[PDB]
């Protein structure tokens, strides 16, 4: 079986423009949730989000192409430039070498893509007619245009795949790239999950299905996975990126390896379109097959932990069942307190966070742990990071539609 | 390697509500393109589309669920019901047997999902403030959400969103999943319904759509000299894939066997296909090299735009060697329009039934030969010919390419 390793990583989110700054803030328990500025949310029932306030898209595209990409793609370009530079693959012109381009692809994930662009163009058309629809609307909004823009940026011509399984899209983007390399469809794959849906129809839409915290008075206290007073997730934006590479290719070129892919699991609840299944039965199966694939001792779990009542409860039950007992569950934390629930980007962001935690021996905390919930009784690494060396990490993603994805990376 | 066979199929489009009626109409060279009536297009620059005028949503959903499911999911439920019933796997409650449920998943593809639902809620928030639809109704992976609940299938639940290639990538990702032993069976469906103001307006503003509004049935004309853009269609195609031993063990009927696939990216331009169809060439080459069969029929991407049809024809010539070495080719997008993320699933069904029946459906509206598109496109009338393997191309926006090959059982 072909071995697969991680040779480059990057991310951007509401706590940092690169993975070093972002992980530091996350491990220190900071919080990037703020009052919404990107639109006028003053009359909305939810008025907070994990907005990135310091992102300049002209650093990653010329000001003429900025209008051709939705914000989620701009964030993807930032995170993937960071990861591709980190991998050392890029040549003197910051492109994949031409003789290697056909064997490196891209796997991109997003839950909704260019929501704000669809919104704005919907209103243009409604009010002023179809000739007011921007010529660049379609390219800016389609989810796979992450792969379109990034493949052109780096000159990578291998399989160009996209995942759109809602809150699990970023994890499925990793898994689909893994399958592709395992089956010899590529020797390297750029993986990126990216989401930016902080717009009226995005916030309004998740608020009307009652999925969002309405704790508007203290934004930094609103996202509190597994806490007794959790009352909904907080939308965040961001992108995470990883370079996956076949093992011999990485070692022969002397690339520094951050982790080795060890296992994955995929499942569907087939229960409810928005509520997770009682006992986390689908999450249990995805967790179980990843663990049986990897055959390693997981020392840290980055939970899905979106800070909703049912998700955090059912995930906690599934973790206890899959590991066999409360005491056998490794330390767990959700980092969605710090950077919010970034939807399709969550899995890619949290794979990066998990691998950095392993690399640094620092397990980031779940923040806002103020009232213990008797039904969520695991070790959630409350409020302060834990210094602990681990040899493998697990990352969970349990998304709308009952679609579940789990990945395990191990020390290399 | 684990072998994979097709044990059930279904489809709905602008020429039929099931695979038997639509393939017959497609093979006869009929055209489901019509004047747009699903919204007021009277002041639009494009006023034609492959609208399904006779679909009844209430057969596959309850009225409380139309708020929860965009039209593309409704079509997916129709096509997957047909396919799952066809497969014979369903028990007395139209569900997958509980003992097989954990090992059967779903792979769904769509390019844009519930565009019109997002549009409606965008307008409604703008006019009335912080809804007509649930944001759930529009997410592409809710195809897999609804269908997995519908049949009780609990295996990997995956979604593909590579624009015009989504339906073909949905097949391929299911194939990869079965090859790697992540599933023994997978329901595959591509579904698209984006015939709405902002959807027509978005493709019109990028100059991708035919403006031959006076003659709906003559507008979609792949490889013809007077083609001038694609025509939106809506629809859904569905396939049941099963590992070979699993299928024989339960006595499945076998329509075809998976033979090979190829995937590539142009990495050239966000909307313009690459010159010489260079990425399409590579995808086709890898599928042919994997499959090791003689392809007797190609269902082209053939969207009836100037550059797609030209560059696809060049790539075909380069991959097979010369004009006379290319197998018979047809695009069926004249008949049912370009169904975007659904096209690859629809066209896999069309291609497999072509093989089963020995009837190769035509490319229609072949009126003026284009000297640059000089292949055999099976013009206007279906050809009676037995084939042992079929290839289907999907070359989507963003330069993303997918090709799949199926061979005779
Ligand atoms: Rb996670
Ligand atoms: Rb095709």
């Amino acid at each position: 079986m072909r071995r697969i390793v991680v040779t480059g990583m990057g991310m951007i989110n509401s706590l940092g423009l690169n993975k070093e700054d972002s992980f530091l803030a996350i491990a220190k328990g900071e919080c990037g949730i703020k009052h919404i500025e990107s639109f006028d949310a003053s009359a909305f029932p939810v008025r907070i989000a994990g907005e990135i306030t310091d992102f300049d898209p002209t650093e990653v595209m010329n000001p003429k192409d900025v209008k051709k990409a939705g914000r989620f793609i701009q964030l993807a370009l930032k995170a993937t430039r960071e990861a591709m530079k980190d991998s050392g693959i890029l040549d003197a012109h910051n492109r994949c070498p031409e003789e290697l381009a056909n064997r490196m692809g891209v796997s991109s994930g997003s839950g909704i893509g260019g929501l704000g662009n669809i919104e704005a163009n919907s209103i243009f058309c409604f009010e002023k007619g179809p000739r007011k629809v921007n010529p660049f609307f379609i390219t800016s909004a389609l989810v796979n245009m992450i792969g379109g823009f990034t493949s052109i940026e780096f000159g990578i011509k291998g399989p160009n795949l996209s995942s759109v399984t809602a809150c699990a899209a970023g994890t499925h983007a990793i898994i689909e790239a893994v399958k592709t390399i395992l089956l010899n469809g590529a020797d390297r794959m750029l993986v990126v999950g990216a989401e930016s849906t902080i717009c009226p129809v995005g916030i309004g839409g998740f608020a009307s299905i009652k999925a969002l915290s309405t704790r508007n008075d203290e934004p930094k206290k609103a996202s509190r996975p597994f806490d007794k007073d959790r009352n909904g997730f907080v939308m965040g934006e961001g992108a995470g990126a990883l370079v996956l590479e076949e093992y011999e290719s990485a070692k022969k070129r002397g690339a520094k390896i951050y982790a080795e892919f060890a296992g994955y699991g995929e499942s569907g609840d087939a229960n409810h379109i928005t509520a997770p299944a009682p006992e986390g039965e689908g999450a249990f199966r995805a967790m179980k097959m990843a663990l049986e694939m990897a055959k390693v001792e997981v020392g840290y779990v980055n939970a899905h932990g979106t800070s909703t009542h049912y998700n955090d409860l059912y995930e906690s039950i599934a973790l206890k069942n899959v590991f066999g007992s409360k005491e056998k569950v490794p330390p767990v934390s959700s980092t969605k307190g710090q950077i919010g629930h970034c939807l399709g980007a969550a899995g890619a962001l949290e794979a990066v966070i998990s691998i950095m935690a392993m690399n640094q021996g620092i397990l980031p905390p779940t923040i806002n742990q103020e009232t213990p919930d008797p039904e969520c009784d695991l070790d959630y690494i409350p409020n302060a990071a834990r210094e602990k060396q681990v040899d493998a990490v697990m990352s969970n993603s349990f998304g709308f539609g009952g679609t579940n994805g789990v990945v395990i990376f191990k020390k290399a």
